[PDB]
């Protein structure tokens, strides 16, 4: 479904801007919490610190701007850390749960190039794998399979057709989208 990629994709950049935009005063992102308990009504409302309801609270997304509609979930948004040691979310990642291998590969040729780091999973409808277990290494090694680019030591990797054929192998893919 092309329409629903397209509404992805072009998602994608509002929500990298309205993260750099919200949170440059504080110089630090928020840290991950989960929002698959949030509906059409709580994504307005919700008060536990869930980044994407702090964004359309603010205005710089819309209710629907924040929600995947591939997965029917609202996107996960958390911590990225930026050199090896830190405890601080210098940088912050949004995950795209739930995808087909096409739609993947699609998004993967959309967005790629838009961002420092890119990893490719296998989280499902429903859950944030990439997300759930911390901040997000940026500094992660890049291979052929998982970490696509990174802000490792040559990981600014030109993110080809052939080389994303070598990702999103997977029945159900996801991708991690990160960025100072």
């Amino acid at each position: 479904d092309s329409r629903t990629v397209s509404e992805l994709v072009t998602n994608t950049n509002t929500i990298r801007v309205a993260m750099k935009d919200a949170y440059q005063r504080d110089g630090k992102y928020p840290d991950y919490q989960a929002p698959l308990s949030l509906t059409a009504d709580s994504i307005k409302t919700d008060s536990t610190g869930i980044a994407v309801a702090q964004l359309v609270q603010l205005g710089k997304l819309t209710p629907d701007e924040a929600r995947n509609g591939i997965s029917g979930d609202y996107i996960g948004i958390g911590g990225a850390i930026t050199s090896s040691g830190s405890t601080i979310n210098k940088g912050f990642a949004m995950e795209l749960n739930g995808l087909s291998q096409e739609q993947c590969r699609s998004i993967l040729g959309q967005v790629g190039d838009n961002w420092e780091y890119v990893a490719v999973g296998t989280s499902p409808s429903g859950s944030y794998d990439a997300l759930s277990a911390g901040a997000v290494n940026m500094l992660a090694a890049t291979d052929n399979t998982t970490i696509l680019r990174s802000l490792a030591a040559n990981g600014q990797v030109s993110l080809t057709a052939e080389k994303i054929l070598k990702t999103c192998t997977a029945t159900v893919n996801s991708i991690t989208l990160a960025s100072r």
